[PDB]
DNA sequence: GTAATAC
DNA sequence: AACCGTATTAC
DNA sequence: TGTGGAT
DNA sequence: GGTTATCCACA
């Protein structure tokens, strides 16, 4: 696991705590061996300040941590012992990179404080960019940290360089490596010093703690949403905790409010659809739409973007599946989908429609990570997805739970929301009553359904759907055809058999997985003269046929986390549907007035066509031409360029009626947009009849029945 | 390991022998789990007749092969007490599917005779084409398409309904027919001895609800269908470009995506994906593999893909995955794809029938002397070491003025081999040899030196190694000899190697027969060894062993196809051309009328036929004039369009020398052939000897 | 025991 | 992201 | 425990 | 291609 160096000697040597197998790879090819070890981290570290410190000792990391700087942990701890005068942490400038920063701090303060009192971990940082210049053989580099830095290189250099946005140690080169972060002659270090003592323990406890709360709050008034120096380790902490939370809050773990989609998920839809792998197309092997999305959009491991692709692929995950895949895609059984080599997959249908109008200049776009191509920062959504397909949910200080909604439902209740903006929640539960899971069953609690639709928190009932059938030899045997969200039939199974085996209740023969490719069914068979109710009743309360399901609805509201209820969420899809409709509205307005600009003048070109290409046979170029055309006719600059522009083939198609019913058509079309941006009525009635339209085309029956 | 049916039942039950864990879940998923077990074979499974009995018991598959069956091994074997009706192989209806079946047979053949001669061993055929085919035939009738690339694009559904229910599914019956004739086949085919294997190839393979199957019959249509395609499509390079399959498939995916190495890197893995989706219809790994090996400068003389970040190093360890890391093509490999776009080389459908693909490159330089080959295939391997670039082109060069040239004069100009990782190359008879028949074994040693050092102690140091040899096994290898005192005097053994440099002190002790360590190492360690060339590639569809005279020969015919095709289709640019100018200068004289004859027509297709009517235009001419764009009207220099058309004709005229005159085609190609090298020249690194 | 495309 | 097994030839 | 994007 | 450990929040 270890790379030890060359020669012992405690006065020089410095270990290398590297983020992962790949860049220790690197370093391990880039390091000076006489003084240089390295040890790589593989994987984001143990929290030391969380975890039983049974489950510690057993950490592969820390054990070999302790054992090569050799100098024991805990109070146990002697720094005259040490076998590294430097040990230095050297992450991906990224924010995960952050996070093991902050996960190693917090192990080398709690159980080796002196090292870190005497100013002997350091923090290496990588650089930032790379600009060019040249080509091949006579190609030029130099790095840089700062933007300011970027921005001095930019003098120098000139036209024209490239820049490298440095992504992660895993886009260099050792060469590079030794260069830039470990030619101790070259490399720009961070010392961690302790300032207070006092301010220092409560800042790791807050950050780092089992207490959820403190972490929260901690949160909630810090992070604004919108060579060698030293740092404090409250300082530090802080910068890198706060850098991670942000991060995974607003892009990683948590669902906007709008599309109801985490940042990955958006990033394959859009990919997926740019690339016209669309519904009506024929499939497409995975592993080209993965790397694509790898490469333009989101810069993280393809088996978090496959695994992604995947669930939003399994109809027994979401209530209205995005993405259609062929092969083997899971089961409810927990088994493994195929690795991404072997499937292929599609945007479905309805996906289409949570990207309509894209191209329209609907939805605000950004940069992507190479600068080189714009995303979208959020979907149009023409049906409300957040409700309807669901989210679940862990970041930092927050995560989120909120179950799938029928489609049907959920656009009944938009649509009275829309007529009727102060509605409060009694009357929106009569036109969306509550869950409705892919997987089925019974839901159980009208009263907790509307605490969360009210808070966003609530503990809901699911149970199994079952039957009871009769057999031969005067012997009962109950049915199970639905089980609840999110179980795994296979453990279910397992758990139900052991009941059997430990007989914890009587009357048990035989558990049977009975299912077949078009349909769920286990088969519980009961003995002879078994209490057959006193059985479903103790399998209800001691194994997952019946659960309890928590909701938590948590979304990114304005760029920050939100715990919301159906009403700040239904009401924010309607707000948003609304910006929509209007740029869209605007975009095609202005397409049509461009082109009715245009008809109009081919209208008049018509009446004097010879006069006009007597009067271009007349000029000494296209410029020339079209002057002669704004000064002689009074066509304008737009005109004039369409008209010198027509190929000569169109002087046949001579047509003046059929260009006044274009002319007809536009203005009528203008006029239809005008009315949608300058009255809202006119525009919530649009909004009223698009959902509708989504609601006859897609609308299915409930699967999970309702009680309380 | 093993999915189990539900009830025991050995009249109808039956176990199912699925290649892939994948598809192992497709089917566990499909199937109907009263009666059907399933057993996922994980990779190729091992040859039983060549291994031995030791490693075929220890073997994981085969183990859980015999317990899942229940009726013991070889000759303790009693069909009474089995498991199963019907053991039911199903694999990809891919090349390697074929290979797996013919393994899996072997088995069943060597261990379980009686199971095989009882019919009770099926081979389940999965559909071609979606409605689904099997037939090509079948397919003409279905269309009054996906054409499936195997069991891992199917839905657990498709599965069942097309080749997994006993009543739909459409099987195969394993027979023999005649016992010796069988035991030949399969002998012949899989066992140890490969120069009956080869034969067999080269006499059989023409390289260009349910029936009975006899086992002769399978494992011929089984193992020849895989030997042509692995000698065909995967491991032997083709002698023109030298590049196998994958290899060219890199190359062709990223160039035509832009991805040159004057431009920004692109991220490994969506490149890989590209050929996947597009080209290449097996698994990542190869792929990336390949084109990592294809970056590495201690194997490949000459680089074509540049990496950024961890690809490997002399001491072997893993390069980073393909999501770390980001390439480009290099420079170099610019010069592989010259003039691909100008029809210079023959395309084929890609399996999707998408796109066209190229089967060879255009080679701008002879790659596959520069960078080699290595090579093994079924009936054949490949090993063909790098050459230095200049040394290469400096043969051809002499080769195109000199068709019969001989071996000796020839290595004149290509002294030998030149390893990207130097070293001393010793043996120029076996170099000869090889270059005269393809065969040959020469010596490969590492450069030394000897530092003297305080205390009368002396040390050798190494600075170049031998290609292929892993930098940090060695230097174990070398430590094992000290720590064992094998041979006397090692003090110490020291990889003193750094980012730009390799070197190895081995410190000896006060007085040690410095000499007599150094030969000991040489002999008992890879600090020396015996490189073996077998140079074999693909020539006209087949394999040929060859020498530096039929690649050579391959080559200049190649470059000849190409000069020529390439010349071809400019020529034929520059000439659609000169007859549109033509026809526009003649129009400028007669602007007026033809302005009034397309005012007269009903539309482009009546004008354009009044064009050729009334004033003899080609319909090339007509399309032309007719979408003129108006502002068109206002020139009327006829001189700069004349000058255009001088242009195009000294144009065409040097094109058609080159496709009309034989010296004139050489002469080009001589001439390309030197501005490579010029460009590209590198000195040696392996010095000879003899 | 390796090498390099495949599973 | 390493580890694990195997086919194929040849020395 | 287990959930799903991350390393 | 399966297995193997971690983070993070909340029952
Ligand atoms: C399974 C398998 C292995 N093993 C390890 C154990 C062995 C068992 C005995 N079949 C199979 C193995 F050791 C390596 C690979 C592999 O590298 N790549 N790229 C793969 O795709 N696979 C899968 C076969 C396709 C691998
Ligand atoms: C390393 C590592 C593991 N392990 C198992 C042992 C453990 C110890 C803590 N290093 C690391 C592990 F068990 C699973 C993964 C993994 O699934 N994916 N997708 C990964 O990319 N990696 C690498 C970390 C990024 C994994
Ligand atoms: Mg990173
Ligand atoms: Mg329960
Ligand atoms: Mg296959
Ligand atoms: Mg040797």
């Amino acid at each position: 696991k270890l790379t030890p160096a060359q020669s012992k000697n405690p006065a020089k040597n410095e270990l290398y705590l590297v983020e992962g197998d790949s860049a220790g790879g690197s370093a391990k090819q880039g390091r000076d061996r006489k003084f240089q070890a390295i040890l790589p981290l593989r994987g984001k570290v143990i929290n030391t300040a969380k975890a039983k410190m049974a489950d510690i000792l057993k950490n592969e990391e820390i054990n070999t941590m302790i054992y090569t700087i050799g100098a024991g942990v805990g109070a146990d701890f002697s720094i005259e012992d040490a076998n590294y005068d430097k040990i230095i942490i050297m992450t991906d400038a990224d924010t995960d990179g952050a996070h093991i920063q902050t996960l190693l701090l917090t192990f080398f303060y709690r159980y080796m404080r002196p090292l870190v009192e005497a100013g002997h971990v350091y923090i290496a940082l990588p650089p930032l960019y790379k600009m060019s210049k040249g080509k091949g053989k006579k190609e030029e580099v130099a790095y840089a940290w700062t933007d300011g830095e970027l921005e001095e290189l930019r003098k120098q250099f000139g036209k024209g360089a490239t820049l490298q946005r440095y992504k992660g140690l895993g886009e260099m080169n050792a060469d590079q490596l030794w260069e830039t972060t470990m030619n101790p002659e070259t490399r720009t270090l961070i010392r961690v010093t302790i300032e207070d003592l006092a301010r220092a323990e409560r800042r790791v406890n807050v950050l780092m703690g089992d207490k959820v709360e403190p972490r929260r709050k901690w949160i909630e008034d810090n992070v604004k949403f919108t060579n060698i120096q030293n740092m404090s380790l409250e300082d530090i902490m802080g910068e890198r905790f706060g850098r991670y939370s942000k991060y995974i809050i607003q892009d990683r773990a948590l669902p906007d409010i709008r599309d109801g989609l985490k940042p990955v998920q958006r990033r394959i839809l859009y990919s997926m659809n740019k690339d016209s792998n669309t519904f009506d197309k024929s499939y497409r092997k995975s592993a080209k739409s993965v790397g694509n999305i790898m490469g333009n959009f989101h810069p993280h491991g393809d088996s978090s973007i496959y695994d992604a692709m995947v669930r939003m692929s399994q109809n027994w995950k979401n209530r209205e599946i995005l993405v259609e895949m062929h092969g083997n895609n899971g089961s409810m059984d927990g088994d493994p989908p195929a690795a991404m080599r072997y499937t292929e997959a599609r945007l479905s249908e309805i996906a289409g429609y949570l990207l309509q109008d894209i191209e329209k200049k609907t939805v605000p776009f950004a940069w992507n990570f190479d600068d080189t191509e714009k995303e979208p920062t959020v979907l149009p959504a023409a049906f409300p997805n957040l409700l309807v397909n669901g989210s679940t949910g862990i970041s930092a200080g927050y995560a989120t739970d909120i179950p799938p909604h029928n489609l049907a439902e959920v656009i009944d209740a938009a649509v009275y929301m829309i007529d009727h903006p102060t509605a409060k929640i009694d009357k929106l539960m009569e036109f969306l009553p509550g869950p409705d899971f892919p997987t089925g069953a019974i839901i159980q609690g009208r009263d907790e359904i509307k605490k969360a639709y009210e808070t966003g928190k609530g503990r809901v009932v699911v149970r199994s759907k079952t039957e009871i059938e009769k057999l031969k030899g005067g012997k009962e045997q109950i049915v199970i055809t639905e089980i609840p969200y999110e179980i795994n039939k296979a453990n279910l199974v397992k758990k139900i058999d052991d009941v059997r085996v430990n007989n914890k209740v009587a009357g048990i023969a035989e558990v049977r997985d009975e299912s077949d490719r078009d349909g769920l069914r286990i088969a519980i068979e009961l003995k002879k003269d078994a209490n057959t109710e006193l059985v479903l009743n103790y399998l209800f309360k001691y194994t997952d046929l019946q659960i309890n399901y928590n909701f938590n609805m948590v979304a990114i509201d304005n760029f920050t986390p939100r715990q919301v209820g159906i009403v700040p969420i239904l009401s924010s899809y309607i707000a948003h549907r609304r910006e929509v409709i209007l740029a869209r509205s605007r975009f095609d307005k202005e397409k049509a007035e461009k082109r009715l600009h245009i008809v109009e003048g081919l209208i008049r070109v018509i009446s004097i066509l010879d006069e006009v290409i007597a009067l271009i046979r007349a000029s000494e170029n296209k410029a020339d031409a079209k002057e002669n055309l704004k000064v002689s006719y009074d066509f304008t600059e737009e005109q004039a360029e369409a008209i010198v522009t027509l190929q000569l083939y169109r002087l046949t198609n001579t047509d003046v009626v059929v260009l006044q019913e274009e002319e007809a058509e536009l203005r009528e079309k203008i006029a239809m947009l005008a009315a949608i941006i300058g009255d809202e009525r006119t525009m919530y009635n649009l909004m009223k009849k698009e959902l509708r339209e989504v609601k006859k085309k897609f609308a299915t029956p409930r699967l999970s029945s309702l009680e309380d």
